[PDB]
């Protein structure tokens, strides 16, 4: 039933420019495993990363709080260039995500992240693609998440946007500040599909973050405050809930560099 994603033409392009980071839910190493660090995914099939032969879905699957199975796209890109927009396209079906979160500990821990724009560190700093370095702050620019319930909305996708470039980590000395208390916009994108897939396109460039869902722009947000941070894409599952396992089927996942975003 399970095959190597590298065998499937529709995923080959994105995999050539990615590595896989995958937690080991019962491993005792305490740091995630990493694979295809050279962008070569031949032979890679795991419980947490495979193609389902029948549907040809790329499956990311992961038990346990804060664990993840995700590809990390190589390019550390600048978000402030005119006419250069970095684009992550995905067509996904989350698999019974309400079941995944059903045994969680508290209402806030009821989320699953599918797509991210994270920072690698400063545009000022000389470190290569594919890794992180000086200037890194421990917050992604945006996560597209499923949330079971928020603000009366049940089973919607949300964009969790970091709305400043401040380090608000536990060792920052900043957690009490206004910037840190008010650091995020959490904005509702669309309910999860009743049937079929949900199509996402993220464009980052020209000092903008654009997020489309089913070809309709849901987020169109100036990100000039982030433009000192080299940024990069991740896609898969990453768990903000306890005591279960998440699963997402990606029927398409693409990465490209465009002269302009699609705004509609
Ligand atoms: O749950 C929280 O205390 C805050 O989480 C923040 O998102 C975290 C996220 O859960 C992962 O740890 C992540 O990738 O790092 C994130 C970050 O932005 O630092 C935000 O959701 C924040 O609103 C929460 O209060």
């Amino acid at each position: 039933d399970k095959a190597a994603p590298a065998d499937y033409e529709q995923f080959q392009d994105v995999l050539k420019v990615s590595k896989l980071q995958a937690s080991d839910p019962e491993g005792k190493s305490g740091n995630k495993s990493e694979y295809a660090l050279n962008g070569e995914f031949d032979g890679l099939v795991l419980d947490s990363f495979y193609v389902d032969k029948a549907s040809e879905a790329l499956v990311f699957k992961m038990p346990g709080y804060k664990n993840a199975s995700e590809v990390r796209i190589y390019k550390n890109f600048n978000v402030g260039e005119a006419d250069k927009y970095y684009h992550l396209g995905a067509e996904i079906k989350p698999i019974n995500p309400r079941a995944s979160v059903a045994n969680t500990d508290k209402a806030k821990n009821d989320a699953i992240t599918y797509l991210q724009v994270h920072n690698a560190g400063s545009v000022s700093a000389d470190f290569p693609d594919g890794v992180s370095g000086e200037g890194y702050i421990p917050h992604p620019l945006v996560r597209v998440v499923y949330e079971a319930e928020r603000s009366g909305k049940n089973d919607w996708y949300w964009a969790v946007i970091k709305n400043n470039a401040v380090n608000c980590g536990s060792k920052s000395g900043n957690k009490g500040t206004e910037e840190c208390k008010n650091a995020y916009l959490k904005l509702p994108i669309a309910p999860i599909a009743k049937e079929g897939t949900d199509k996402f396109d993220i464009y980052v460039g020209g000092n903008k973050l654009i997020i489309n869902h089913n070809d309709k722009t849901a987020i169109n947000h100036d990100i000039t405050y982030w433009n000192e941070k080299k940024s990069y894409f991740k896609a898969g599952v990453y768990n903000q809930f306890k005591n279960g396992e998440s699963e997402a089927h990606f029927y398409k996942l693409t990465y490209s560099v465009e002269s302009e975003p699609v705004i509609r």
